[PDB]
DNA sequence: AGGTAAACGT
DNA sequence: AACGGTATTACCT
């Protein structure tokens, strides 16, 4: 048990990744990926892109969800089946049978990237999971409490891991160290994290 | 009266 | 290099 309603997955998309890798480059190809820059001014070290009906986006004023991609100014990409389809066996398993993503956050790590500890909280209904799918090379997640300062738990994710945190464990701090550098025969030399939400709604 | 943004030094 | 300060404020609404 990972905490209190989490749990990880090891190897539950092993088998889907092929086609997930090349749904990633089939979104990608029309929303890119591009490093993007937080509010105070720094350009984020991993890149990202989204598919589905709402996009996560910093903006000056914060972070924001937006069905118009700012760069190109049109809609993100439609969710693929392959993702919609993982994601909702991955959610099952997990023990969250009903959750309906409308969003996937889309992060492509460079060797040195890193994702801060961080809540996800731009949600409306927190009652919703967050469902997180690990390609190509491994990494080491963080995975905290609700406060910022409570000791971590580090876990290698390897390609194919999913992890999924919801109701007691929803609003928990965590993250992604600087990735080492590596091969992998799917994605040569980085690692790709879809991130499933439900950011609509109400 | 509440909610947000946060990605250098030891 | 794991941990924790910083937002301990300054803006919105
Ligand atoms: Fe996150």
């Amino acid at each position: 048990p990972l905490a209190a309603g989490a749990v990880i997955l090891r190897r539950f998309a092993f088998n889907a990744a092929e086609q997930l890798i090349r749904d990633i480059n089939d979104v990608a190809s029309q929303s890119p990926f591009r490093q993007m820059v937080t509010p105070g001014g720094y350009t984020m070290s991993v890149a990202m892109t989204n598919c589905g009906h709402l996009g996560w986006t910093t903006h000056r004023q914060g972070y924001l969800y937006s069905p118009i991609d700012p760069q190109t100014n049109k809609p993100w990409p439609a969710m693929p089946q392959s993702f919609h389809n993982l994601c909702q066996r991955a959610a099952t398993a997990a023990g969250y049978p009903d959750f309906q993503p409308d969003a996937c956050l889309i992060n492509r790590y460079a060797p040195g990237a890193k994702l801060c500890l961080h809540q996800d909280k731009d949600e409306p209904d927190l009652r919703a999971p967050i469902v997180s799918v690990s390609l190509g090379l491994p990494a080491i997640f963080q995975f905290g409490g609700l406060k910022r300062n409570d000791p971590l738990k580090r876990l290698l994710l390897e390609h194919g891991d999913v992890v999924v945190w919801g109701g007691e464990s929803r609003l928990f701090y965590h993250g992604i160290q600087p990735l080492k550098a590596g091969f992998h025969p799917l994605t040569i030399d980085c690692r790709y994290n879809l991130t499933f939400r439900q950011a609509g709604k109400k």
